[PDB]
């Protein structure tokens, strides 16, 4: 298997892209610095539009822990995942307070590297320069790939995802910019082709 979310979804025009490539996730951020930043009326409305063949993840950066996970409850999504300004204490914090919390983090941070460290169902890491050539640099993650579940990001796109799983085989990958044709705008094409070309490499058509 190959789980497989799509972050940072703003619009119902996303969301059916995101429900007819059957992906895994969706990810609706709270986040005032980001572009993809939604209220709490806009976040509850979007989430309950999702069926339940798709997690629905609130993700925060910058929200007090108590504050986001009242927002979590109240929105009614699948899971709360915690960027990684938020402290391993925190994490924990949540973790006791709520079914399903994310912990992500980036290589960059020298994170800790086992999943459920600090109570989390799933690390997510971020290895943003990985993509920054030709061709994946598989050395970036290679002996820090967690042995649990987890999710890779770092600026995966339709053009380099298929190489990435190829050689790095995560458990699951996270995308944002890469299916964007603006910033807080997803591109139902993209979408379609970032799947395509991630399934390919079990089931390739």
């Amino acid at each position: 298997a190959m789980y497989i979310k799509v972050c940072g979804l703003t619009d119902p025009h996303a969301i059916d892209a995101a429900q007819a490539a059957h992906v895994d996730a969706i990810g609706f951020v709270h986040a005032p610095t980001s572009p993809r930043h939604l209220t709490p009326p806009h976040i509850s409305t979007l989430t309950a539009t999702v069926d339940c063949t798709i997690d629905t993840v609130l993700v925060v950066a910058t929200t007090p822990i108590a504050d986001a996970l009242a927002l979590a409850e109240s929105t009614g999504v699948s899971v709360l995942q915690l960027h990684g300004q938020y402290s391993d204490d925190d994490v924990a914090y949540a973790a006791a307070r709520f079914p399903r919390v994310w912990r992500a983090t980036s290589l960059s941070a020298s994170p800790n590297l086992t999943v459920g460290a600090y109570g989390e169902e799933l690390l997510l890491l971020d290895a943003p320069q990985a993509g920054s050539g030709h061709t994946w640099d598989f050395a970036a993650l290679a002996h820090r790939r967690p042995t649990g579940r987890w999710l890779l990001a770092g600026g995966l796109t339709p053009d380099n995802v298929a190489d990435a799983i190829t050689t790095t085989s995560p458990w699951g990958v996270d995308v944002s910019s890469g299916v964007e044709s603006a910033p807080g705008v997803k591109d139902p094409a993209k979408i379609a082709a970032f799947v395509q070309a991630a399934r390919g490499v079990s089931c390739p058509r």
